[PDB]
């Protein structure tokens, strides 16, 4: 109840608050921050030791790129906190440090999720496992892969190999935690430690008591762990010459050490998505201090997030092959939430918001971080045409919907998790599910829990049914009960993940940066929607003839007449996809979960829209067997034939109610359907999305768009001559990828997609 | 469900029953075993292999007792069941082979109980551990010890310095679980793995359905774990050769199966005691049918014993000093429960009940293992006799109520876990709890919390008692309230304890031969009771006068009269003993326990009488500050004085009802007080012990006493000349040690107890 010197001294000219005598940094920014609705007319562009840092990491990527294997990786250190030294690019040019491994892209061994998975990665890349690792986590420390394992069905083991239920984080960190790491450059390490003994205290008379004696023991074992973490994050500052115990005082030590709490949880962690947050507004209070003062000049800002977000750039993880068809183009969703509007009608907009949106110009487009742009219709407009601006000069940049989710949450300051999944920063975090194959479920209904491709008895043993023509009351009701199905064995599988990941890989470090009592949701996603929406349609407004084998197998459909697709604004199509999301949700939301985790649902898919697309038969909709689906909420392949507000109004009807996790959807337009100059097009752009996210008491609206501004041809052209685009970005399904870096397959998949020319 | 030539073999001459189509241990043995009710005259001596191998072992056991230290022990190998190669003593002279470690008497480490204890073991007998062994775990896998003080309070760590509850199981292996190891003899592993994968399946469904979720996922992977572990017995035999997939044909193959799971279980576990179980009458099935058969001579089978009884005088665990101190004359309680009665009515001694007793004459007198003898007033007379002689001749085995236990769990195959503490065999086991320091709890009282030799705050804070002399009334009154306190603390103790052994060292090989579900006892243990009741009765019957410190604390007692000690059948005193050990045991009864393990209390020690000695300061009985409490239940050094059945009856008062782990009494008497001669003697102790035991509706009778028949000049002679009693073997708390073994300090406690001198 004291604060000392050194919290005065680097909180000179900072507005008083509860969050000098507390953990809340959302209060700090409310107090503190500048909205600002200039334009960019006040950017700087790079210095020259950030153009030499970036062209230096550039020659690893194309590396990266061209031989789609990691440039480097450790095959006998463990990865901890502070098991490697300090690694840089050029020491003497960086103004932000802090590398994974003691070298620039080299990627570490994060054994405790699986030492199978780390085996596999040696394999695959002609490298070779240290016998000793290897051991020790084979037989003294178990790891999450094994445990999971260990207590898994027969039947999740059947359904994982039939494609069905594929791909869950049972082999990789789960991620979708965010750790607010903007609280170490606000209080220091110290600060946070003592409030974590608070927290630790806290539980004693429980603990004592008998209340819930085993969850009271967890989580008391979970902030000592925790604890020892933030005590772990400051010794591994030192090892760059760094003192984090105190307050950031200047512009430079706050990203260092908002960046440093970030270092901690990727040298620990190997998350699918480790998200960074919600910080460009955060930082920009300590960045406009400084140009006030006049201890640094605009052109020192710009460069402080150059080499920040060149960091972020610079993430990597071990991944195996069949990660890289699950999850293509060497993600890593270092997702940023930039401005939104405030509770109290400001926006939160800021000349750091700028800043963030200006790398992509001083170092060119870039996947990662994946900026995402909190939209409201009330944003300034010099934001939202700026915005646009860089979207079609780079396809960077994703959309999600502000005036939806802040009143949501009726709060200010939650993030985005991977691509679409929002969460109150330090307060809130996923129990990461991936995505069950609604299409495949469909067949099943049809063939009495017989897999199409594998006849093997994967469902519950039914009749499959009979008749020449299919009908969809018949099909429905049998859709239904196999939906009730496939949400018992997804929500027993999740809960033994997540039961085995406390366990065996509890994020600490990332856990150490959160209030005591973390809401946790349990996110199931769900692929497939539009192929299974169109596959009911067709079977409603038209005649599908099941071509069965010998066994009465369905194999195939042969469809007479034509049927509303979605993605056109048909409600015939379009009804049946909201209520298909509506129909799933419903179910989950009953079973019982793990550590109580509240079921919620996203229509999401990354790469499973091609592996599940593989592993599923022809379908009712006239879609051909192992043919990709659409990426997340995505109508079919091209099928959205009827231009942009006609495939954004159909989409835009998905219910986030339903789907609180999330709902993807990959947009392309060309160039010419935008406007016939920037200007137009900036507008045009800007004008589409306020309708698309167009928020009422009777219209819900829009949750996330990927917006990709360019000519189909572009990339044929990039197919062939890759040395030719070695940064060109695009939007994939819910963030961003070098095209260079995705296989021949899902650039197919890619290349073939959408590309609206019409508005 | 179908027996292969395998188990028709090898059950050859054996009558049907359940346990041809299920485990049940018991019932093959009530359909098959052999009562005896003849003598000891068909008894066979050594062999000279026996006693050549015991001669060289003898000379490791000299050194371990000259320094006081290991033979030898392992600094850079982390033990499992399958880490170390067979060892052996002379492989061409042993019939029952096996070793922890590739060497005699050699000490393995066990670290997944905590890194601290083996540094300290290496530093104290001056060996250097190696380095990656330290470093795996102290950051890759958290051990036993690293989860119990990261979860413990402030309030348990000062209990712990102050001599109140101190030696709890938070660096140690918990113990007190005893597998049933005569399940691999006879059903063989493959056969108890494909039981164990019947029990993993059969949780599937309420995994499924979300039962208790948490609680099943738990079970399901502690299956898989125990599976696990059967497999790596098969591994572990191999390397001595032997196949043990199928059940053993004969009575060599029964033998060594069931060592060999014992041997899993003292290779992969460090508990304080890894009891053998009751195993004799088990074996004699095999060995009775071999007899007959003509396929082995009564001196082999003799030897078959005396080789599987040396190689559990061989077990050997690293212990640190610390240790040592609390559990004095490195034990290892590898108890062995021989003869009882069964339900029917028959005795369950055998021929192989009195080959057992044979071995401390055909190798000596010997510690381990602690033969237990279930004694009843209806054993044949002919093994009461010889059980009397072997005491009179070796002092080293103990009794047990069998005619209390037997009806209290209405079972006839329970055994004894260490000292005293019953189980069913393979469906029960304790959460080991060691015991609390009720004599400070008392002092406590009347020095309002505060620790009389640390002068610091303990206990809630509390007014000291006022007064110039004490009242019972009032000291009572306070002392119920510290017992509440000590009762809460106590418990919580236990909860983190139990929860932490459970998820870092989880005793799967033990586990692996017990049925799927386990009942648990939490034992809670007395220390001090003695000193306690005698201080009571002083004040309640004479006048206790306290003498105070300038601030207010007592640290000395007059005393002006004389008053009723413990152990002199006086019900004035015994009955405050009785009423403590209630009060006690009602107050932890109403407690919240992990794993709803149910509560139960021992008056046990083992040697936390002379720990708990030297930090308790005067007491108002008029014991010196320092000086040792009685060893368990016993009365205070000297105090019993009106000979030998006055003091058996005042123990036998103490309620089996309301302490269900057990009460230890260590009952010495000169050879001359038993009688004029050898026949004499032995029916006199036989005598003794029958009235000892003695049970019906109104009278519960004892439950355990310790037999030393000796003169306290010998001890003294022993002391000088240690070289001159190389065996001398005494029993001292509920088990036995080499009199060699102790300290000099442990030694005074010893021959500074009760030697009755009449009866
Ligand atoms: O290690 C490289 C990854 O396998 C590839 O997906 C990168 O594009
Ligand atoms: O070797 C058995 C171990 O307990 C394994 O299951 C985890 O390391
Ligand atoms: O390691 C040996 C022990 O230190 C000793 O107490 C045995 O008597
Ligand atoms: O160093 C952090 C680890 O989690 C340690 O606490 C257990 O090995
Ligand atoms: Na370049
Ligand atoms: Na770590
Ligand atoms: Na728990
Ligand atoms: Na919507
Ligand atoms: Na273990
Ligand atoms: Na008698
Ligand atoms: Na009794």
């Amino acid at each position: 109840s004291e604060l000392n010197e050194k919290l005065a001294t680097a909180w000179e000219g900072f507005t008083k608050g509860d969050w000098q005598n507390e953990v809340n940094v959302r209060d700090f920014i409310q107090k503190n921050y500048t909205p600002y609705e200039g334009d960019e007319s006040f950017l700087a562009g790079a210095t020259e030791a950030t153009t030499t840092l970036w062209d230096k990491v550039m020659e690893g990527v194309k590396l990266e790129n061209r031989t789609h294997a990691p440039v480097d990786f450790d095959t006998a250190v463990a990865s901890t906190i502070t098991s490697h030294d300090a690694g840089y690019i050029n020491k003497q040019l960086e103004k932000i440090v802090g590398l994974q491994t003691e070298a620039p892209l080299k990627r570490a061994l994060i054994p405790f999720g699986g030492i199978k998975m780390i085996e596999g990665s040696c394999k695959a890349y002609n490298r070779e496992l240290d016998p000793m690792i290897k051991k020790i986590f084979t037989e003294y420390r178990k790891t999450h892969n094994q445990g999971v394992f260990d207590v898994y069905t027969p039947d999740i083991l059947r359904c994982r190999k039939s494609g069905v239920l594929t791909g869950l984080p049972d082999a990789y960190g789960r991620g979708r935690i965010i750790g607010d790491y903007r609280r170490v450059a606000l209080y220091g390490i110290d600060y946070l430690m003592k409030d974590k003994l608070a927290q630790f205290t806290s539980l004693q008379a429980d603990l004592e008591n008998g209340v819930n004696l085993e969850q009271t023991i967890r989580l008391r074992e979970e902030i000592a762990e925790q604890h020892r973490a933030l005590g772990q994050m400051k010794e591994m500052a030192a090892k760059y010459g760094y003192d984090i115990s105190g307050p950031a005082t200047n512009a430079q030590e706050a990203i260092q050490w908002t960046y440093f709490g970030y270092l901690a949880a990727v040298k620990s962690q190997n998350g699918a998505a480790m998200s960074f947050g919600r910080t460009s507004t955060f930082l920009d209070v300590y960045i406009e201090r400084d140009l006030k003062a006049g201890k640094i000049t605009e052109q020192e800002a710009q460069e402080m997030v150059d080499h920040l977000v060149m960091k972020l750039r610079m993430v990597r993880f071990l991944r195996t092959p069949e990660y890289d068809e699950l999850f293509s183009g060497d993600p890593i969703w270092a997702t940023e939430s930039i401005g939104g509007m405030g509770l109290d009608g400001r926006t939160l907009v800021t000349k750091n918001s700028f800043r963030f949106l200006n790398t992509l110009y001083t170092m060119g487009p870039s996947p990662e971080p994946n900026m995402t742009i909190l939209w409201s219709e009330k944003l300034p407009l010099n934001f939202k045409k700026f915005a646009a601006k860089v979207s079609i000069d780079t396809s960077s940049l994703q959309y999600e919907n502000d005036d939806l989710m802040r009143p949501d949450f009726n709060n200010d300051d939650y993030a985005i998790a991977c691509c679409v999944s929002p969460m109150i920063v330090g307060k809130q975090m996923q129990f990461f599910g991936a995505r069950a194959n609604l299409a495949k479920t469909m067949l099943y209904a049809i063939n009495g829990g017989v897999d199409e491709k594998l006849k093997m008895q994967v469902g519950p043993k039914s009749e499959p049914i009979k008749g020449d023509v299919l009908n969809y009351d018949e099909v429905m009701e049998r859709m239904d009960h196999f939906m009730d199905w496939l949400a018992k064995q997804y929500i027993t599988a999740l809960n033994i993940i997540h039961y085995m990941h406390d366990k065996y890989s509890y994020e600490a470090s990332l856990m150490a940066l959160h209030d005591r009592d973390v809401i946790r949701t349990m996110a199931c996603g769900i692929a497939g929607l539009s192929v299974a929406a169109d596959s009911l349609s067709a079977i409603k407004y038209a005649k599908v003839k099941p071509i069965r084998d010998e066994d009465g197998l369905a194999i195939d459909f042969e469809i007479e007449g034509e049927y509303p697709q979605f993605g056109n604004n048909d409600p015939r199509v379009d009804d049946l996809a909201v209520d298909l999301v509506e129909r799933f949700m419903k179910k989950i939301q009953k079973l019982h979960t793990y550590r109580d985790a509240i079921p919620t649902q996203s229509v999401l898919t990354i790469t499973s829209n091609v592996v599940y697309g593989k592993k599923t038969g022809n379908t009712p909709d006239g879609r051909r067997a192992g043919a990709p689906f659409g990426p997340g909420a995505n109508p079919m392949h091209g099928r959205d034939q009827k231009g942009a507000v006609a495939s954004l109004t159909s989409v835009a009807k998905l219910p986030f109610a339903y789907a609180k996790d999330g709902i993807s959807y990959t947009f392309s337009i060309v160039p010419n359907a935008l406007g016939k100059d920037d200007e137009v097009r900036k507008t045009n752009l800007a004008g589409l999305m306020d309708g698309y996210f167009h928020h009422e008491a009777s219209i819900e609206g829009g949750q996330h768009l990927n917006v990709n501004v360019m000519n189909r041809e572009m990339l044929l052209d990039a197919m062939e001559n890759p040395e030719k685009y070695p940064q060109l970005t695009i939007r994939v399904s819910g963030y961003a990828v070098r095209f260079n870096s995705l296989t021949k397959e899902q650039q197919q998949d890619v290349i073939t997609r959408t590309f609206t020319q019409s508005m």
